């Protein structure tokens, strides 16, 4: 495990015979505890979720490291921004469907991802993406569909207000992911940029007022109408009115098909 460089807690690129011939891996370390993260990712087997490879130990064997596949093509956000000129609406719908299906898998395991955003979706290749960054992921109790704890423009209003997270706070987030995809993560119309135009006062305060009045992110000018409608659903004021990942999935698959 020879350190190379910083990819993102902290994630580091490492090369795993001594002859510098070993494969590259991504390695997460801290500097609480990601014992939970390791257990969650190890159980998950999906073509749309980054692949666990094992564990190793840190200095003195006092520390665990999480060993995962490294995707050099990097995060979807950067991929979109560089190559916007040559990625079509069909390819974005493909990405959307893949992400949706990984979220379904998570939901069936009572897993709240919480961090879902284009920056922690990885490009395995041009036509295949995988969900990563399980650092804030938390499993729901068997008897309860949310939790409470002690990046504002991705979070549902009840998360911002009352510190509630659920699978439906994830759905609000996935809506914001669709928005990232169909704006190719352009800085000029980022969630944060749109926010600053929507008031010409603390951000979080003003954001919660805007959301309460029903103001949402505008359709990307090049976005298919049916994808915009999905986004607005995902940003339903009440958690219970947002569609499930299971209800979204067919729509995006229907859209991608066409
Ligand atoms: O040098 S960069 O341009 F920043 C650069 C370049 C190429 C790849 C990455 C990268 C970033 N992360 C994580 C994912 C989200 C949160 C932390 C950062 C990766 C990457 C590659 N494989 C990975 N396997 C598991 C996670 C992971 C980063
Ligand atoms: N979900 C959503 O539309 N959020 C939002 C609204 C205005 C500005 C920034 C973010």
């Amino acid at each position: 495990l020879k350190y190379i460089s910083q990819l993102g807690g902290s994630v580091e690129l490492c090369r795993y015979l001594g002859d510098n011939t070993g494969a590259l891996v991504a390695v997460k370390q801290l500097q609480r505890d990601f014992q939970r993260e390791i257990q969650i990712l190890k159980a998950l087997h999906s073509d749309f979720i980054v692949k666990y490879r094992g564990v190793s130990y840190g200095p003195g064997r006092q520390s665990l490291r999480l060993v995962m596949e490294y995707l050099p093509s990097g995060c979807l956000r950067d991929f979109l921004q560089r190559h916007r000129a040559r990625l079509d609406a069909s390819r974005l719908l493909l990405y959307s469907s893949q992400i949706c299906k990984g979220m379904e898998y998570l939901g069936s395991r009572r897993c709240v991802h919480r961090a879902l955003a284009a920056r922690n979706i990885l490009v395995e290749s041009e036509a295949h993406v995988k969900i990563a960054d399980f650092g804030l992921a938390k499993l729901l109790p068997l008897d309860k569909d949310y939790y409470v704890v002690r990046p504002i423009f991705w979070y549902a209003p009840e998360s911002l207000s009352d510190n509630i997270f659920s699978r439906q706070s994830d759905v609000w987030s996935f809506g914001v992911v669709l928005y990232e995809l169909f704006t190719y993560c352009d800085k000029s119309c980022s969630p944060s940029a749109e926010f600053l135009r929507m008031m010409g006062v603390p951000a979080l305060s003003r954001l919660l007022e805007l959301l309460e009045e029903g103001q949402r992110l505008p359709a990307p000018p090049a976005c298919p109408a049916e994808v915009h409608e999905l986004m607005k659903l995902c940003w339903a004021p009440s958690p219970q009115d947002r569609p499930s990942f299971s209800a979204l999935g067919p729509q995006l698959d229907m859209l991608w098909s066409g």
